[PDB]
């Protein structure tokens, strides 16, 4: 499934969609 809100994403490198984008190293 999407990743939950408060995920820390890495920039563009992983083939994960995050629910929202990214935010200071998050996910909304």
């Amino acid at each position: 499934k999407c990743l939950p809100p408060g995920k820390p994403c890495y920039g563009a490198t992983q083939k994960i969609p995050c629910c929202g984008v990214c935010s200071h190293n998050k996910c909304t």
